[PDB]
């Protein structure tokens, strides 16, 4: 259960990408989930899958930011 | 929010393998978040970054299910 940024991206495998979502601004979850493809464009990930995971991590953290049932 | 499987599939972009995952036995949240990439393996969810996003989906569904803070 991440709680925070850094932790999430541990969880989709986009570790790799933590410093690059924490220097674009992408420090918490609550910026993590305004993270979109066109974002990444801009962050430089172009790695298609790291992109469709990382999108998909913002799209459920958009909803499911554990906000109970 | 999603609150059921299909819906979930509808926000990552993938409810065109909604019957996929319920045909295979992933009618919650609950199953989908025990979806993997072995699992797609066997849906025949080859779609390399649409399995990211299921994988990634499932990922977050496992920790993120709503559970409170």
């Amino acid at each position: 259960g991440p709680k925070t940024l850094h932790e999430l991206l541990e969880r989709i495998g986009l570790e790799e990408h933590t410093s690059t979502l924490l220097l674009n601004g992408y420090q918490t979850l609550e910026d993590f989930k305004e993270l979109r493809e066109t974002h990444l464009n801009e962050l430089n990930i172009m790695d298609p899958q790291h992109r469709a995971k990382l999108l998909t991590a913002a799209e459920l953290l958009l909803d499911y930011d554990t906000g109970c049932e």
